[PDB]
């Protein structure tokens, strides 16, 4: 026979770590539980109680007698997992033999579909599946413990013999996110869907001088606190993971590379007539092509491919690919989350004529928002590349200098032109503040990348709109005007003094 005695091992689930925003506002907070395991043997002499346990349960009547039935030469099955407390204790008052429990815990996300990418969710084992959740999975989940219970022969549960492993409790963790930055951002990333009518689209926003990440939402969105229908296109952490060609958005890295080489100034003059360059076979082709003669900053109003290209040409494409590799675009963001996307930037060693321009207008390359986000930080950040963090930073790292200061104070003040000169992009605008920034296209996606206050910078955001199919309130460029609005409410959130001082 089995011995008439035996020690067996049931885990302790271990208490999973509170996640906060920067603020402490609780973001993943562990809820109390009730597991419910029986022993079949056990069950089988008490027949006559398994209705009112099944419906205790929730569960079926016969379903539940049949699988008591098919599993009664086992000790061991799971009744239920994640009963409420409450209902946990109404079951085990029914007092039927064999029926045992486990305290465990589930995550509730009391800020729902507002921050439902960044912080992700748990699976049924209250294991991290998407977002931060999976990012810091062993942090925020700690170790199980063990301990031993004295079953008989037939596995009746005797007494606890004893803990032999404590559990170790998961870890706290505050994000870098602002709750109250994120609220404004979801809100006006959702309105501006709508109003577009577009498939999808994300909003990142960071401190340029932290590398923090203050705001990340994608739409669609989900409730995490309830995925019963949630459609796969919603879980999408677009932000992370959808790669794009970035078009014009990257000009001011050609640019910053122009100005470092030495060759080039803002006031100088390119002739970009007709709006069209033939390199060989292939034509280099302006999107608009009103223009003859533009000064940098022109060639950036204009978004004029043209002009960047003799720009390009003229300065080499290393010198374009290092500037656009050491701020981030195409690598390693080094945030861990499992699945983010890197994108691809090309690199050649003799670098065909096609190749060199297209680099310089961003296709051929691709890119996420969180990318492109991070690499107009550093331009913002006076040219200083501080590595990117989901998490509150206390002590701000080093950066690396990417760009010379003054080189980057240039391009910040022709990237305010675009925002604020004539022809630029009026809806760009942020009242109060000189702003910053540049438009592209990515069924296309609208792009605005930016930083304000312009002449002294703080944040940094990129707004993605992808295949807008509807006409919104404002003409122009779809993303400007979620720019415009998102950082008018977070500079203020944030007390950023204006920047537009009557010549003080």
């Amino acid at each position: 026979q089995d011995p008439a005695r035996s020690v067996r091992h049931i885990a302790i689930p271990a208490h999973r770590g509170l996640i906060t925003d920067r603020n402490g506002e609780p973001l993943a907070v562990s809820t109390p539980v009730t597991t419910l395991w029986a022993n079949p043997k056990e069950l089988m002499t008490a027949k006559e109680r398994w209705p009112q346990l099944a419906a205790a349960l929730g569960q079926d009547t016969k379903l539940f007698a049949d699988r008591i039935e098919q599993n009664a030469e086992r000790e061991f099955i799971y009744l239920v997992r994640g009963l409420t407390p409450e209902q946990g204790e109404g079951v085990i008052a029914l007092k039927v033999p064999g029926v045992y429990s486990i305290e465990e815990f589930r995550r509730f996300y009391p800020a729902g579909e507002v921050v439902a990418h960044a912080v992700g969710f748990t699976d049924v084992d209250d294991r991290g599946r998407e977002g931060i959740e999976l990012a810091f999975d062993e942090w925020l989940a700690g170790v199980p413990g063990k301990r031993q219970v004295l079953k008989d022969r037939r596995g009746r549960v005797i007494k606890d013999v004893q803990v032999t492993k404590n559990a170790k409790p998961g870890k706290t963790l505050a994000l870098s996110i602002d709750l109250r930055l994120q609220y404004l951002a979801h809100r006006e990333l959702r309105n501006a869907l709508l109003e577009n009518g577009a498939k999808a689209g994300s909003l990142v926003i960071m401190d340029v001088k932290t590398g923090e990440i203050l705001a990340m939402t994608n739409q669609p969105t989900y409730n995490p606190n309830n995925r019963r229908n949630l459609q796969p296109a919603a879980m999408r952490n677009r932000a992370m993971i959808d790669v794009f060609e970035p078009g014009s958005t990257v000009k001011p890295f050609s640019m910053s590379a122009a100005l470092a080489s030495g060759r080039w100034k803002p006031s100088d003059i390119v002739d970009v007539y007709p709006g069209t360059l033939q390199i060989g076979r292939y034509t280099i082709r302006d999107v608009s092509r009103n223009s003859r003669q533009l000064d940098l900053t022109g060639i950036l109003i204009k978004s004029s491919n043209v002009g960047i290209s003799k720009i390009a040409f003229d300065i080499g494409a290393e010198s374009i690919y290092s500037v656009m590799q050491q701020v981030g675009l195409g690598q390693d963001t080094g945030l861990g989350f499992p699945g983010e996307r890197v994108g691809n930037l090309p690199n050649h060693r003799k670098w065909p004529k096609a190749e060199t321009a297209t680099l310089a207008y961003g296709y051929g390359l691709s890119v996420t928002a969180i990318q492109l986000a991070h690499a107009y930080a550093a331009l913002a950040n006076d040219g200083k590349s501080v590595p990117l963090s989901m998490t509150r930073v206390d002590r701000v790292p080093d950066g690396v200098q990417v760009i010379s200061p003054e080189v980057a104070s240039t391009v910040q003040g022709m990237l305010q032109q675009v925002v604020e000169a004539q022809g630029g992009v009026f809806r760009a605008q942020v009242p109060g503040y000189h702003a910053a920034g540049k438009s592209g296209t990515a069924a296309y996606r609208s792009l605005f990348a930016g930083f304000a206050p312009a002449t002294d910078p703080r944040i940094a955001m990129v707004v993605v709109i992808d295949e807008p199919s509807k006409a919104g309130y404002f003409g122009g460029l779809v993303s400007a005007p979620v720019f415009s609005k998102v950082m008018a409410g977070a500079l203020r959130l944030m007390n950023v003094p204006p920047d537009n001082l009557p010549t003080a």
